[PDB]
């Protein structure tokens, strides 16, 4: 039952500085770090950084280092992400989302994706004057039938292992984990989507088509450097509906 919830929204001018913070309830499991990914308006997903708070290290993004800081409090099952000198370019929805190890016969493993997100935080900045992974804008299709999306990144993401993953994204909604491991489903999710990859292309399969199919979808991957990255995002427009 773990849920994440976030702290409302803000409003700052450039050069002001901002703290988030996502608290955790509802569950007992233990194994897993928090990762921050944000999105600007009518635009795509973009990974900022996470933390294991059972140790306290903290990675991020090069575009972010030196900038962003992101912490935990073991004690009030909170963990925080402070962007400073805040920008034009910083104005976002920002998610906080967990990033769990699973349990299986094989043990502790990770399914490098995030399986719970946070509802998100608005930080709007105050006007002052003044990607690895690609995927087709849109897709329209009538329902009843199978429409794939594609992803398209590089050796050192897509094409290196299988963490590759996809989610869906419907208006005012965070992002929901559709696929990790190349092709398998949350428990859950409908089997009528599908996943694979061949070289530095995923793809994402959508069987039988359904009017509430219609949303936003991005692929993600980990990559070699220690990230996470998204692809562009692909709206599906289901017609008739
Ligand atoms: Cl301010
Ligand atoms: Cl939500
Ligand atoms: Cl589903």
């Amino acid at each position: 039952q773990v849920q994440l919830v976030q702290s409302g929204a803000e409003v700052k001018k450039p050069g002001s500085s901002v703290k988030v913070s996502c608290k955790a309830s509802g569950g007992t499991f233990s194994s897993y770090a928090i990762s921050w990914v944000r999105q600007a308006p009518g635009q795509g997903l973009e990974w900022m950084g996470g933390i294991i708070p059972i140790f306290g290290t903290a990675n991020y993004a090069q575009k972010f280092q030196g900038r962003v800081t992101i912490t935990a409090d073991e004690s009030t099952s909170t963990a925080y992400m402070e962007l400073s000198s805040l920008r034009s370019e910083d104005t976002a929805v920002y998610y906080c989302a967990r990033e769990p190890d699973y349990y299986d016969s094989s043990g502790y493993y990770p399914i490098d994706a995030f399986d719970i997100w946070g509802q998100g935080t608005t930080v709007t900045v105050s006007s002052g004057g003044g990607s690895a992974l690609t995927q087709p804008a849109s897709v329209s299709a009538s329902p009843g039938q199978s429409i794939t999306i594609s992803c398209t990144g590089t050796s050192s993401d897509v094409g290196a292992y299988d963490w590759v993953s996809w989610y869906q994204q419907h208006p005012g909604k965070a992002p929901k984990l559709l696929i990790f491991d190349v092709n398998n489903r949350p428990s859950g999710v409908s089997h009528r989507f599908s996943g694979s990859k061949s070289g530095n292309t995923a793809s994402l399969t959508i069987s039988g088509l359904q009017a509430e199919d219609e949303a936003d979808y991005y692929c993600s991957s980990y990559t070699r450097r220690d990230t996470y990255v998204f692809g562009t995002g692909t709206k599906v427009t289901v017609l008739g509906e």
